[PDB]
């Protein structure tokens, strides 16, 4: 059973390759997750130089693959798809539509590489406005608390996730970002197909005072609820 691999602290590696309106970039993430408390401590670094998009627009993409660290209460343990697909893992597909702007289409794979949870991501962003909230860097360096609504897809032997992200613009306004996530297992083994529920997410963004590269330090708490 996959949940037995998450009883303690597990090291995490996130590698992202992106392209938004022709602007190519790479992000490397390192940290750890402790599913017993739904705790994620991560540090993401843009290894290609300056990030052409604001850091908050990438939080869901960079934390999507680590939803296996969500704290599922004991009474909800039969509803944990994420941990059940482990060690073999799952393929991730997401479409992030920014209101009155472009979209991000992501393809990722999350699995165990030894005793390390790895998330390899490819991001493709198109039709973004030059002086928009994204390419114009008009978004505040913060992240609002939200829910990730999960539904099962028995035909694909996986799950779906739907939620709205409201990014805070510097003028006090809001930039809506609708998310549609789809997860399909890599392995042939049995996975847990859940009833409708949600993941309550709280995220705190910060900077490392001694780090000179474009980066993002993240403290995140994810908890399953609804059942």
């Amino acid at each position: 059973k996959g949940e037995e691999l998450f009883t303690g602290v597990v090291p995490i590696l996130v590698e992202l390759d992106g392209d938004v309106n022709g602007h190519k970039f790479s992000v490397s993430g390192e940290g750890e997750g402790d599913a017993t408390y739904g705790k994620l401590t991560l540090k993401f670094i843009c290894t290609t130089g300056k990030l052409p998009v604001p850091w908050p627009t990438l939080v869901t993409t960079l934390t999507y693959g680590v939803q296996c660290f969500s704290r599922y209460p004991d009474h909800m343990k039969q509803h944990d798809f994420f941990k059940s697909a482990m060690p073999e893992g799952y393929v991730q597909e997401a479409t992030i539509s920014f209101k009155d702007d472009g979209n991000y289409k992501t393809r990722a794979e999350v699995k165990f590489e030894g005793d390390t949870l790895v998330n390899r991501i490819e991001l493709k962003g198109i039709d973004f406005k030059e002086d928009g909230n994204i390419l114009g860097h008009k978004l505040e360096y913060n992240y609002n608390s939200h829910n990730v609504y999960i539904t099962a897809d028995k035909q694909k032997n996986g799950i779906k996730a739907n939620f709205k992200i409201r990014h805070n613009i510097e003028d006090g306004s809001v930039q809506l970002a609708d998310h549609y996530q789809q997860n399909t297992p890599i392995g042939d083994g049995p996975v847990l197909l859940p009833d409708n529920h949600y993941l309550s997410t709280q995220s705190a963004l910060s900077k490392d005072p001694n780090e000179k590269r474009d980066h993002m330090v993240l403290l995140e708490f994810v908890t399953a609820a609804g059942i």
